[PDB]
């Protein structure tokens, strides 16, 4: 049970941000109208989501954990993307007439998204040990009950 | 009941994605103003959502299997569209003066696109293979009680 | 009880769907500023959505398939008409520098409308067969019963 | 309780209708930029939205029926304005170079708008003739208890 | 139990409803480019939302009365600097080449607006009544059964 | 129990308030091309948003007053720069023509701003307090039974 709220959680969740994003990153595109980049990011960021997007089509009708990496691998991506295109756009509306204010963008930008990064790996961390001190606590328990047993 | 559930899930799950989707399409379109294959891709789209959208009227009211394909079918159609659209998109912002950073949208969207089609045919042969797997499990033990039965 | 679920069902369901075309249209009918026919359809279509929007407002403080058949036909005919405004659209985002994709537009859009109207008829006829199936089935049960009566 | 659930569902009704609507009216009046009325009717919806809003305020801490006259009239007061406004501004839109366009809107208008007020008399007609037919309906079996009682 | 529903009733309606007036406001501001106070109107209406946005942030991890008046006050001001707001973009739209118009708008806003603020005056007055009638009903029905008691 | 809920209504709200914000700060931005200061408040912003968000993704998953500081901190961050961002915008819009008007934004500004934070000082001390008062009434209490025990 606790298995399908986990990938429901998963979801909608994703369908809902994904979509979203995706609409602004287009309308704010058009609007304007480093280089070569921004097309990249924001079509492929897009992917990103119309597969999290289907993996909500297929779900419903149906290994578990697997599913389960590619919505949080996915959205978490995203993530990135998303404040790596507003990076981007900065240099965009500015890289004209504004090239000066636009660098701070990009510069701040790195700060920021090391820190994401590395706290996901942080939080990743505590995770595994937990995985590991379970299957010590665990056995140790079992060896009591046959200790006693004998 | 099984059966309307898994209706009523493609009936909402349907309208939303579709009307949102053609909705920023649209707002995106008249913003900027490959290029007679612009008009068709946005029109079109839009029809595949419409008829989904048809779907969820008639569906309340009143061959479960039947109805479900055209859901299916619709939607996941869509999600290479609306990928389809931004890549044509980037054309349509950048192909005036940035045509060089447009071919990396359209080729970038290979990679992509060809996953994602070829995913959903991976996903779908694991699930037929069951289909008839089952088909030989049931029938399999029906013979056990006739053999011991008589 | 199953008569207000149907209405409910249809309350909601028009409101929602109608407000947000009317507003989409609007807003992208002000951004590009068949030429007369283009204010029409969008004045007309928004009055459909108007008129069942208050059919909600009416009918929580209240024959009952009468109603019905206004948020039927009136949801429909909307269909018909959002399909139809984007074809318009084309015809006048592109009508100016870009009249030669334009056509697509217009044309694809027969072969998607037929369809449409076409399905509806389709998924109506096999309905009235089953009500008539209905009513035959059932006098004959109850024949079954009154003759074994005697 | 059936009174306290009529208001609320026009207390949150009322709200997401007028709030979406003044938005997307005052976004679209800055876009474009008769003639006076245009900034009056506009201008005035809101404010029938405004109060309407208010009542959602003061309804919950808090003659029943007295109050619920003051959504019916301000919401369907609102429906005809929405549809005024647009009809108000394809004649802005058009009014440049489009003029002669822009006739087809109001014109069109007149056939849509009088349905829509004449079929809210319609309504109100068949509940009126209700109330009475109840009122007699039962005052009379009424006479039938205070009859047989002699 | 009362008093929490009271509060949250409170705390989602401001948000959403503060959120998204603020987010039209600086859109139009931003494409249209009395003068002095444009600037002001719009900034300081922005903050009366974001206190009563933290005051949800606030409210549900801890005197009741007292931070009621907070969102009552904030939200309320809240809608008469909306219409506020709107008056001076007709202002803003018009006063350049439509001078003219836009004075319908601000002129017929002063109508309104004083009805707004009146008929909230009205209503608390009639409410302070009710504090004061329960007080002496509710001591009334206490005499009643300590003279009966003696 | 209760430490999950406090979680979770603040998964949520998190993520819905911080998405539209920063969509809405996207849109405005490109829609107008201190100038410095511009690019940056924008982009770390989002950020602060963005870790909100993930917070979401890993907190279902899984010291629980720990994780509660990050989403109040960067909640509580965010609304100082929205109406940080907004007084800039005033700054860009009018910055260019209207620099008088726009003296008006940032100055006004400070009023509000600490109101903003002194306030959150007051709701908080008042919070440490009973922490206090809490920690001595129970030990009081704990006295009492073990004095009345010997």
């Amino acid at each position: 049970w606790r298995k399908l709220q986990l990938s429901r959680a998963k979801l909608k969740a994703s369908s809902k941000t994904s979509a979203l994003l995706s609409g602004f990153a287009m309308v704010a595109m058009v609007e304007v109208q480093m280089l070569i980049a921004f097309a990249i990011c924001t079509t492929l960021l897009v992917a990103v989501a119309m597969l999290a997007l289907m993996i909500s089509t297929c779900i419903l009708p149906n290994l578990h954990w697997y599913i389960e990496t590619a919505w949080a691998f996915s959205t978490l991506l995203g993530l990135i993307l998303f404040l790596l295109e507003i990076a981007i756009l900065c240099w965009v509306k500015f890289y004209d007439l504004s090239p000066p204010a636009a660098w701070s963008a990009t510069v701040v930008l790195i700060p920021v998204m090391i820190i994401f990064m590395a706290f996901a790996i942080h939080f990743y961390r505590s995770l595994v040990s937990h995985k590991y001190e379970v299957t010590v606590s665990g056995i140790r328990e079992l060896e009591m009950l046959k200790e006693q047993m004998e």
